[PDB]
C-alpha cells in the first residue's frame, strides 16, 4: 500500500496473508473455512495466516492453518486478469475471535464514489522497494466505469473496477495482491492490477467480487 496508514493489529481482522515460506499475496477470510484471494496469487504449497499484524514476529494471536485446497475461477484468464479470484479451503476451521473473523459477502455491487478500505503487506513505494512488516490500510474511492476504461482502453471488463486517486500517490502494489477492497462492510474488490503503483492516470484495478457471488456460495457448497 503506497500513501496508506498503518492499520492498527487485528483492526482487519478478515485480512489474511498467504504464506509459500514468506507472505506473497492476501486474502480475505470469508468463513470458518474458506479464503478469496486472486487467481494470480496462485501457488502450490500455501500456509494461510490470520490474525497477523507483524508478519515477521509472532505476536500471539495468529493462526497458520494449511490450505488443503486452492481453487481459481473456471474462466481465470492470466493474459487479461479476467476473473481474477481464487477460492482457497482451509485445512481446518478457523477459531473465530475478536481478532479472526470473517467479512461478509456482497448482495449488491458498489456504487462508484463509495470510499473503500484497502489493505496489505505489499510494497509502500511508488518509486523503489520497501516492504511493511506491519499492515498497512488506504482509504481510496471507487472510480467511475468510464474513468476506469479512460485509463486502461480496451483491458477493463465487466469483471474489473478501479479504486484511487487519479493524480497518483494513493494505491495498492505488489504484495497487496489477493487482498481485500471492504466497501460498506461488503467485501467488494480483490486487489488485481495496475500500470506501476500510486502513478497519475494508473489507478489499481479491482476483481468485482459481486460478479462471482453465485460461484463462490456453490463453490462452497460443493466442497
Ligand atoms: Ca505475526
Amino acid at each position: 500500500i503506497v500513501g496508506g496508514y498503518t492499520c492498527g493489529a487485528n483492526t482487519v481482522p478478515y485480512q489474511v496473508s498467504l504464506n509459500s515460506g514468506y507472505h506473497f499475496c492476501g486474502g480475505s477470510l470469508i468463513n470458518s473455512q474458506w479464503v478469496v484471494s486472486a487467481a494470480h496469487c496462485y501457488k502450490s504449497g500455501i500456509q494461510v495466516r490470520l490474525g497477523e499484524d507483524n508478519i515477521n514476529v509472532v505476536e500471539g494471536n495468529e493462526q497458520f492453518i494449511s490450505a488443503s485446497k486452492s481453487i481459481v475461477h473456471p474462466s481465470y484468464n492470466s493474459n487479461t486478469l479476467n476473473n481474477d479470484i481464487m477460492l482457497i479451503k482451509l485445512k481446518s476451521a478457523a477459531s473465530l475471535n475478536s481478532r479472526v473473523a470473517s467479512i461478509s459477502l456482497p448482495t449488491s455491487c458498489a456504487s462508484a464514489g463509495t470510499q473503500c478500505l484497502i489493505s496489505g503487506w505489499g510494497n509502500t513505494k511508488s518509486s523503489g522497494t520497501s516492504y511493511p512488516d506491519v499492515l498497512k490500510c488506504l482509504k481510496a474511492p471507487i472510480l467511475s466505469d468510464s474513468s476506469c476504461k479512460s485509463a486502461y482502453p480496451g483491458q477493463i471488463t465487466s469483471n474489473m473496477f478501479c479504486a484511487g486517486y487519479l493524480e497518483g500517490g494513493k494505491d495498492s502494489c505488489q504484495g497487496d495482491s489477493g487482498g481485500p477492497v471492504v466497501c460498506s462492510g461488503k467485501l467488494q474488490g480483490i486487489v488485481s492490477w495496475g500500470s506501476g503503483c500510486a502513478q497519475k492516470n494508473k489507478p489499481g484495478v479491482y476483481t468485482k467480487v459481486c460478479n462471482y457471488v453465485s460461484w463462490i456460495k456453490q463453490t462452497i457448497a460443493s466442497n
